[PDB]
């Protein structure tokens, strides 16, 4: 994998080592409020993260993941448009160069200022490898940042990013609560996509809330301190590490409010 964000390897690139970057259900994409439509069917949300161990943070030349265990129902998202149980693994971020771009999806067009996406595999697969093969595989709650108010659940993070500044690093990360980054409320959009990165595989039932967090400008500024780059390596600051748009194809989103 030589894949990246760059001009010569980046999202207009992934297609010749990835041929499904081209596929049926690829991710991010557009949301278009107006044609999104409610289902009244669709489950509340249910996000229990009470038990949530995370372990560590890890810089791995893409974004920086914050690890869970994921050996026992811990953390798990259930409800909304799920059918079983998802164990969250990992949460990680994509943000801009400018707060006025960085996130993957997008709201009418709109880009915001980064997105944070926490993802979970279905359990009835058994392992996140085994997950990933499958068309239910995971889900992955996305969550939007705006630039403003700082988010105080945040600060951690962005605390330990110095110690994780390039390629390869890893800090622990122990005791660390993810329900201090969710927004008020649970109203979200929903539709079947992909990984955003390679491999780009079609196994995620997005599940994208209307209501962003808002980050202050100092802590965006800090994520993009980190580096693309290994240590002792040329500096390449981790900024827009985004995937646009993809078409939407045949899918309908949903939401899951008037
Ligand atoms: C047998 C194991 C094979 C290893 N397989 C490794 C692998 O496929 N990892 C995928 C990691 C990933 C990428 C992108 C997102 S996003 N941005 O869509 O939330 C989430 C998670
Ligand atoms: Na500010
Ligand atoms: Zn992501």
């Amino acid at each position: 994998h030589h894949w990246g964000y760059g001009k010569h390897n980046g999202p207009e690139h992934w297609h010749k080592d990835f041929p499904i970057a081209k596929g049926e259900r690829q991710s991010p994409v557009d949301i278009d409020t107006h044609t999104a439509k409610y289902d009244p069917s669709l489950k509340p949300l249910s996000v229990s993260y009470d038990q949530a161990t995370s372990l560590r943070i890890l810089n791995n030349g893409h974004a920086f993941n914050v690890e869970f265990d994921d050996s026992q129902d811990k953390a798990v998202l259930k409800g909304g448009p799920l059918d079983g149980t998802y164990r969250l693994i990992q949460f990680h971020f994509h943000w801009g160069s400018l707060d006025g771009q960085g996130s993957e999806h997008t709201v009418d067009k709109k880009k915001y200022a980064a997105e944070l996406h926490l993802v979970h595999w279905n359990t009835k697969y058994g392992d996140f490898g085994k997950a990933v093969q499958q068309p239910d595989g995971l889900a992955v709650l996305g969550i939007f940042l705006k630039v403003g108010s700082a988010k105080p659940g945040l600060q951690k993070v962005v605390d330990v990013l110095d110690s994780i500044k390039t390629k390869g690093k890893s800090a622990d990360f122990t005791n660390f609560d993810p329900r201090g980054l969710l927004p008020e409320s649970l109203d979200y959009w929903t539709y079947p996509g992909s990984l955003t990165t390679p491999p780009l595989l079609e196994c995620v039932t997005w599940i994208v809330l209307k209501e962003p967090i808002s980050v202050s400008s100092e802590q965006v500024l800090k994520f993009r301190k980190l580096n693309f780059n290994g240590e002792g390596e040329p500096e390449e600051l981790m900024v827009d590490n985004w995937r646009p748009a993809q078409p939407l194809k045949n899918r309908q989103i949903k939401a899951s409010f008037k």
